[PDB]
């Protein structure tokens, strides 16, 4: 569902903002929001004060929307693949 | 609902805390409190003993909060927002 | 209910396991227990082999039981209290 | 359920990747794979950009399977055994 669509602009607009703000090259970038919206955190955090209050309203508003994609992906696409 | 004050009542608290035990700038302080309360852990742990004794009591405290916030956030304004 | 002893009995099972095999502080050892059963992970990793596979057996059988008590904690005392 | 054997084979897939791609020793690989499923993240993160593009992916694949499995031994086989 629309779930790809919406998970996808929310890792392009990290994308945008931690190579402008963070100085990141863009898969960098997009490595960071990635890792950050699914909680994992293996990168060291934000080193500027926008990209830490960004990261943090970026958390709160974009980790429901990329696990409910995660979610349908898995309960509707990965277990019917699964049982075959 | 509630679940807004709630969560930053408990932001304010870890901003309060860390700042004076740990002895860091507010921003980073807060933005401590927000990575560990999603899981997230992006930074480095903290140095202090009390700061990992306090540390260890806001997760099980707090995220079962935090994480009630952004589940209201998600299945009951970012749903509805999307779909129109 | 059952859950909070089980879960202290894990943290003591990850304190004794971490004391020893890694070298740590008792403190810094249910530190990184905490930390990992609750996939914050803000803690460096283990550095010794047998570490890096009792964590992973540790993590399987230990978050499940760590965020069914957080669970029960939230919607089941928690959630009233704030209701009051 | 099927869940045990579609892990093992998600880790022993992300412990070749990685032992080929990022250059780790297979316990290492391994180590990296769980944390980075299970969202713990508590490594540093892979230094190539084809290891940054395929844990992308990897976590989004990965995640759900790996959840499904911690889930169901949770509430299937830990819940009665403790209870008894
Ligand atoms: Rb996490
Ligand atoms: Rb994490
Ligand atoms: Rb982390």
């Amino acid at each position: 569902q629309v779930l790809f669509v919406l998970t996808i602009l929310t890792l392009i607009s990290g994308t945008i903002f931690y190579s402008t703000v963070e100085g990141l090259r863009p898969i960098d970038a997009l490595y960071f929001s990635v890792v950050t919206l699914t909680t994992v955190g293996e990168t060291p955090p934000p080193q500027t004060d926008f990209g830490k209050i960004f990261t943090i309203l970026y958390i709160f508003i974009g980790i429901g929307l990329v696990f409910g994609f995660i979610h349908k992906l898995a309960v509707n696409v990965q277990l019917p693949s699964i049982l075959s």
